[PDB]
């Protein structure tokens, strides 16, 4: 009963990488390069692709009593990821004009709220796999997110001083 404990982990540890990249992303957004941009999305782009084969094989990991949650949490995180991909895409190229730090600020703002829903997915669910622990047959941390997503939020104030369909189109149309 502890083979299956490497796609289990898989989940949980994504959920937290994904989230290191969209704050220090958000850190170095303005400075951040027209080189730097281009591969910048690719980043992004993984987690929300990531987030939904993750989560897939995350159902059966879990116990069943979010599945409804998780179920809408699969398409709704597809939106998420072509809302993201458009809006940096645009700071791509509205950055040889002048509207770059512009277009930007959107992004930061968008990326936020991406990291925070990735993380209450398995922070919700949490619930249900402690829920039947603490009652009875018992048989990279939370905090560190928190404090991390803070200083992300601060970052944006001010400076220093088909699913499966759309996931492939958008592919194409970010290789070239």
């Amino acid at each position: 009963m502890a083979n299956l404990d490497r796609s289990n982990d898989k989940v949980y540890e994504n959920v937290t990488g994904l989230v290191k990249a969209v704050i220090e992303m958000s850190s170095k957004i303005q400075p951040a390069p027209p080189e730097e941009y281009v591969p910048m999305v690719k980043e992004v782009g993984l987690a929300l692709r990531t987030l939904l084969a993750t989560v897939d094989e995350s159902l059966p990991v879990l116990p069943a009593s979010t599945h409804r949650e998780i179920e809408m949490a699969q398409k709704l995180l597809n939106s998420d990821l072509a809302e993201l991909i458009n809006k940096m895409k645009l700071a791509q190229q509205y950055v040889m004009t002048s509207l770059q730090q512009e277009y930007k600020k959107q992004m930061l703002t968008a990326a936020h709220a991406l990291a925070v829903d990735a993380k209450n997915l398995l922070d919700v669910i949490d619930q249900a796999r402690l829920k039947m622990i603490s009652q009875s047959r018992p048989h990279s941390n939370l905090s560190e997110l928190d404090r991390l997503l803070l200083e992300l939020n601060a970052v944006q104030h001010n400076p220093p001083s088909s699913a499966t369909r759309e996931l492939d189109e958008l592919m194409a149309s970010l290789s070239d």
